[PDB]
């Protein structure tokens, strides 16, 4: 499956793609404002994620640091990134179907649209100005908006026991971005696509 990853932000981002225990494709790449990077993701990829990282410095061997989304200091990511990170999430070819969603469960750093480029489903979008409207206690000093679990580490926010509900903090994400997951047990906003669809992830889809 191809994913075209487009940076429409006015700033540079460093796209990352991983399934948690491995990179997808090269796993990571700098995208200047306007650049596109097409990756190939193996069919049957389960629990893949794509995200953006901001304000990064990498040396010549590709080691360094990112203010948001850092995945162990590597340009080419092999694991998931450090919150806050808006996440494009997908599982491909799962009993004949693809599943996609956007999640705010690990916070928000960059607005995002996640759409199929092939026929038969709709895309999802989380493009509101969450960083600017973020509640004080969630503001990440390093940039972006943390989820409450990251900030407070309680069972209620992290949904450890499997029984949590919505909270003042999850309701903020959900009000700004109704079509993204705002906490673990949020009413699903996952989109079912035909198996083997292709996709585009766009950072800053709106002016």
């Amino acid at each position: 499956a191809t994913f075209e990853i487009v940076n429409r932000c006015s700033y540079t981002v460093w796209a990352a793609a991983s399934k948690g225990d491995a990179a997808l494709d090269a796993g990571g790449r700098q995208l200047n404002s306007g650049e596109s990077w097409t990756i190939n993701v193996e069919p049957g990829t389960n629990g893949g994620k794509i995200w953006a990282r901001t304000d990064c410095y990498f040396d010549d061997s590709g080691s360094g640091i990112c203010k948001t989304g850092d995945c162990g200091g590597l340009l080419r990511c092999k694991r998931f990134g450090r919150p806050p990170t808006t996440l494009a999430e997908f599982s491909l070819n799962q009993y004949g179907k693809d599943y996609i969603d956007i999640s705010n469960i690990k916070g928000f750093n960059v607005p995002m649209d996640f759409s199929p480029t092939t026929r038969g489903c709709r895309g999802v979008r989380c493009a509101a100005d969450i960083v600017g409207q973020c509640p004080a206690k969630l503001k990440a000093p390093g940039g972006g908006c943390n989820d409450a679990c990251t900030v407070f580490q309680t069972s209620e926010y992290c949904c450890t026991t499997g029984k949590c509900g919505p909270t003042e903090y999850s309701r903020f994400f959900k009000r700004l971005c109704p079509d993204a997951f705002s906490y673990v047990l949020d009413k699903p906003t996952t989109v079912t696509c035909p198996g083997s669809s292709n996709y585009r992830v766009t950072f800053c889809p709106t002016a």
